[PDB]
């Protein structure tokens, strides 16, 4: 019989081009088949870092901590290193600019008990929120693999997570990254010390390709390699032009 | 003091450059003010043509004629002149490829009584469905002006139409045309005998600009001028780069 999961090591060339190492995992929804350059690393669990703003957003919306995608979270007046964080935001722009202080406030309002219960309900990674309620996804005990990211994203795509359909549609809107006549990408980046992520999916006319990539990220320089390397894989596989 | 609507006739140069005539209407949501090159034509009511697939989609979803954006409507097997129509479609691809026969099926299932009631609820144009329920927006009596399109789109953007929030969110998803780090465009084209349309909005980080344009279209050549002329106005006004 055909293989649910196949390894394509030729994608390693896209990492080697940049003196980097990592994994891209692709899932072809119509075929129900997955593809990766590194089967072992595809299943190793890492801190989710800013990719956690996907479940954090869902939980905040479903609990009413965030009323809708237009509600304004005012800047607290603390001048931070990332200039785009030093302004008022809504859910859309907080996702777009990956505004940590806004999501820390969401997490504090959610609280430890509800956050833990909701990650259990989501089957999210190791479901472990050990650490600070407002930083465990950056320096605490939570861990998720690339294949687990795809599983979670597939549930989100199909409105199957244990939150309202409305919360799922709002977050999928907030994940919008790029759209043209050839494809739509909904995705979220992340970076914790050691590891950069890009997770999401590519919508085509007649199929959807889910993706989850992580790579060794010693420096914030080359954060753009997350999208660049993934797009080289997508181009090689003729998913995007 | 300032007016709700201001005329900017310098935009006429974008029509003149293409030996064409028409109107662009913009609405700045933050400032609650509108701008147009021709206030008279901005209020002239025309057949909506394929821009009707916005309200038609909303009504079909809210009545359950269309269950969700993934439900497939199979090709009826009749080979029509637009090749992309000769295939199966869902709501997303039917709006992208402007598949009239799919929307005619929606309209027949909606039926005349519910169609008329819903367009009245929407305050949509002249609300006149006289003719056939599956062609009145192509060759019947319904008429809508560019400013009426703006009013309708503003209600849709704010989830204020008399249909479920869910139906409104799905249609706004289906309207997605272009997205990048600078802007998102949700919009729909149309073409009836001698008139081309483009209506929708441009989402920015801290504002939304609604737009409705129409132009004289004596031949099918120059349909791309609908977006091209609109984008020249958007660029002149520094809404997009
Ligand atoms: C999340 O991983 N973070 C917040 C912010 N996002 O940048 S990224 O999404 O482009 O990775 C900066 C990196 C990281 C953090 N340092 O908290
Ligand atoms: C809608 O106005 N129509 C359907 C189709 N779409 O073309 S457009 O959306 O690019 O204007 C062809 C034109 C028109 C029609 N002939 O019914
Ligand atoms: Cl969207």
């Amino acid at each position: 019989g055909p293989k649910e999961w196949q390894e394509n090591k030729s994608w390693n060339a896209h990492f080697t081009e940049h003196k980097s190492q990592g994994v891209v995992v692709l899932w072809n929804e119509n075929k129900q088949q997955g593809f990766t350059n590194n089967l072992k690393r595809a299943n190793q669990a890492f801190l989710p870092a800013s990719t956690f703003k996907i479940p954090n957003s869902l939980i905040a919306l479903d609990l009413g901590v965030v009323k809708d995608e237009h509600q304004v979270f005012k800047w607290d007046g603390q001048t931070r290193d990332i200039a785009t964080w030093n302004r008022d935001h809504n859910l859309i722009t907080a996702m777009k600019y990956s505004v940590v202080p806004v999501y820390q406030e969401f997490a504090r309002q959610i609280g430890e008990a509800r956050m833990s219960k909701m990650l259990h309900a989501f089957d999210y990674g190791n479901e472990d929120i050990s650490g600070n309620v407002d930083s465990f996804w950056l320096d605490g005990g939570i861990r998720i693999s690339a294949t687990e990211q795809i599983s979670f994203l597939r549930k989100l795509y199909h409105n199957k997570l244990h939150v309202s359909e409305r919360s799922q549609r709002i977050v999928k809107q907030a994940m919008l990254t790029e759209a043209n006549g050839d494809y739509i990408i909904r995705a979220k980046t992340g970076y914790s010390p050691k590891i950069g992520w890009w997770v999401g999916w590519v919508e085509l006319d007649d199929n959807v390709w889910f993706f989850a990539m992580n790579m060794d990220m010693p420096t914030s320089d080359g954060l753009g390699l997350r999208q660049a390397i993934t797009k080289e894989v997508l181009k090689q596989e003729k998913i995007i032009p």
